[PDB]
């Protein structure tokens, strides 16, 4: 958002890689 938080883990951005959506897809 306000910073280069590109989260590497699902491609996506916004959020840190441990907390991508995949418990229920
Ligand atoms: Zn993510």
């Amino acid at each position: 958002n306000r910073s280069g938080d590109t989260c590497f883990r699902c491609g996506g951005m916004g959020h840190w890689a441990s907390q991508c959506p995949g418990s229920v897809p």
